[PDB]
């Protein structure tokens, strides 16, 4: 199996943001795109990837605006924030970091987002223009965008393959899936009602499959067809070792054996997402003054 | 043999829930009732006709009905002002712009403009946002994909657990109910113009349900569907063999009498939705009434 490099890739698409981004510096002022994000309450979980998510931002030389709010706080004062950002001329990308306390209304917070600066594409309009046929949205979810672009980087063929989807999520199994599709790849969709031996019969003939079920070592070694390509988006957080690590979907030494490429965890799809993150705010700031 | 999935039956069944619904809401909220609101540009006896049949139903139901009718060569600002009327006009609880508008006209950008809440066919890009969105409901879904699934539903044929093969990756069509399907627990595979013949045929061989969207005629093999499926044909396409007035006849995806012997349930063209997507655009506009009102 050939491990697909997504810090390398990564790597080498933050390199030619950071020149690019140079360049529009120079050619519009003292200007540069602007990436925000909400956090509300001290989740230590979430809390770290925002601190990669700017640490990017601040390699590529965009700014960051790091708003972070309490646990019990009233939906008004969460929207009031976002409406601020909105009217910010100087922010051009807002997330909002999920997962939001219980008590906090999640869609409703992200409807606050206007569609042009809707960075993470979870908006319904932005959701819609993907799946709409002749129709291309201003952003693309992340980590389904990358998953592409890592498909497309190690020379994958999409058109006319067979590929299997591991999840449905709103963040990567169905936009993925439908990205996929808009590649001419065949795609089969599996998820909880699925049966296991379904599953199974869909991935042995799979030319490509993507582990977005987030599930540490769910996926086998034995489904994945012999030659095929497999990216494991899954990436949940085991604390077996000194003080965390970071397992995928795939079980990596059982699927290396026989899938022909294969996306390790850490340094898969992880390093990817933060990337197309940028290249969407960086996309935002280039419309901005298109 | 396989059992024919009567759309049509299926679908008068509906008009007359409908009508009784919209019946009760009249007496509980002051004889109010919905509105379904059109707009038509030009004058093409294609469009006409099937603004009439959608008006006359919902005369049948009971609902109020609002045609605009403006002339062929009309301006784009003009288009939207209108409809920009029936959006703040609170007679009015479903809109639709009657296709296609003449070739000046921009489609996309005249639909637009309806508001997410009154779009009725559900054309909108956050409507399908809605439908593909996991853990959130569209307050439309499309009508003739609705219907599909409505027409399972009423047969009793279970989605949940099964595995499901939707020909045509269409907008209009076979995207939603592919995504309809999926939201019913089904696993779905969407065959497309990519996939290969020997693939289709593969995924159809296990497929306990089949939808039929490609508009091919009569190219689905009853021998390529597993025996005791569920197959729905919404292809329909017209051909020269009938000796008949007009010298046509509606022909579907499916070969019927040879996907008889091996289905369990199948719904033949003609039969096949059409009266269905009407139904379902009057259940859409209740729906928007109720809504509109505050009922759950
Ligand atoms: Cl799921």
């Amino acid at each position: 199996a050939q491990i697909i490099d997504g810090k390398a890739i990564a790597a080498a698409i933050r390199s030619e943001l950071k020149d690019k981004v140079a360049a529009l510096r120079e050619l519009y002022g003292g200007r540069v795109p602007g990436l925000a994000s909400i956090i509300v309450g001290q989740r230590m979980d979430s809390k770290k990837y925002v601190q990669l998510k700017h640490k990017a931002a601040a390699e590529v030389g965009m700014a960051s605006f790091n708003v972070e709010l309490p646990e019990d706080i009233s939906q008004e004062v969460l929207e009031v924030n976002v409406e601020k950002l909105n009217n910010d001329p100087n922010c051009h990308g807002i997330i909002v970091q999920l997962p939001l306390p219980k008590h906090l209304n999640e869609n409703r917070a992200i409807e606050k987002i206007h569609p042009h600066k809707d960075a993470d594409a979870l908006l319904p309009v932005n959701v819609g223009l993907l799946h709409y046929k002749g129709r291309e949205p201003p952003f693309t979810p992340c980590t389904a965008k990358g998953v592409i672009v890592l498909l497309k980087r190690c020379g994958i063929e999409m058109a006319g393959k067979r590929a299997v989807v591991l999840g449905r999520s709103n963040i990567v199994g169905a936009p993925v899936a439908a990205l996929l599709m808009k590649e001419n790849a065949t795609v089969t969709i599996v998820h909880s009602g699925t049966s296991t031996e379904d599953m199974i019969d869909y991935l042995r003939t799979a030319d490509i499959v993507i582990a977005a079920m987030g599930q540490p070592g769910y996926v086998k070694g034995e489904w994945i067809k012999e030659g095929a390509a497999v990216v494991d988006v899954g990436t949940t957080p085991v604390p077996d070792p000194s003080g965390y690590r970071l397992v995928g979907d795939v079980c990596f030494e059982e699927a290396a054996a026989r899938a022909a490429w294969i996306s390790p965890v850490p340094g898969g799809v992880g390093p990817m997402t933060i990337a197309m993150l940028l290249e969407n705010t960086l996309e935002a700031f280039k419309a901005a003054l298109g």
